[PDB]
């Protein structure tokens, strides 16, 4: 449960009338779940048309660029109209983790390939063929990588 505050202030074309009645801004808010607790979701600041006789909607849409997670909320704002739609097209909290695995996959390939190196060397000292090959994403024998890498179970065995 996270509050997202939205500040609305008059456009240039309505600012004089807003001043005349002394109503210079609206501060409103909506709420969102943990899915959208990410750095790129920040309290917006908007310009809209002050109008003394209308109530407008502010709409805030969230959508993940990597998955189809999405969320729509809205709130009424007195005396402001034509409020720009707010869109957060972001990488959601669950997808943030998935793209970061690249640093893990790479580290684990480095480790494995060190062990492959050692096995090949040992084999050359025992008079067996040194048949193992280093891993990459296109040819990987770590079972937990399957999908992120092309799992080739018997690559090195
Ligand atoms: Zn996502
Ligand atoms: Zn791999």
């Amino acid at each position: 449960m996270t509050r997202l505050e939205v500040l609305i202030r008059p456009t240039e074309q309505t600012a004089a009338k807003a001043n005349a009645v002394g109503y210079t801004h609206a501060l409103t808010w909506v709420w969102h779940s943990q899915t959208w607790d990410v750095d790129s979701v920040r309290d917006p600041s908007l310009r809209a048309d002050f109008n003394p006789e209308k109530v407008g909607w502010v709409s805030v849409s969230f959508a993940c660029t990597q998955c189809t997670a999405h969320y729509y909320t809205s709130e009424q704002v007195k005396y402001f109209t034509n409020i720009p739609p707010v869109h957060f097209d972001v990488v959601c909290a669950d997808c943030e983790r998935s793209v970061q695995l690249d640093d893990e996959i790479d580290r684990e390939h480095q480790e494995r390939n060190a062990e492959i190196s050692a096995c090949n060397a040992r084999a050359l000292s025992e008079g067996r063929p040194a048949s193992l090959v280093y891993l990459s994403r296109d040819a990987c024998d770590i079972p937990e990588h399957s999908g992120r890498c092309r799992f080739v179970k018997y690559l090195n065995f």
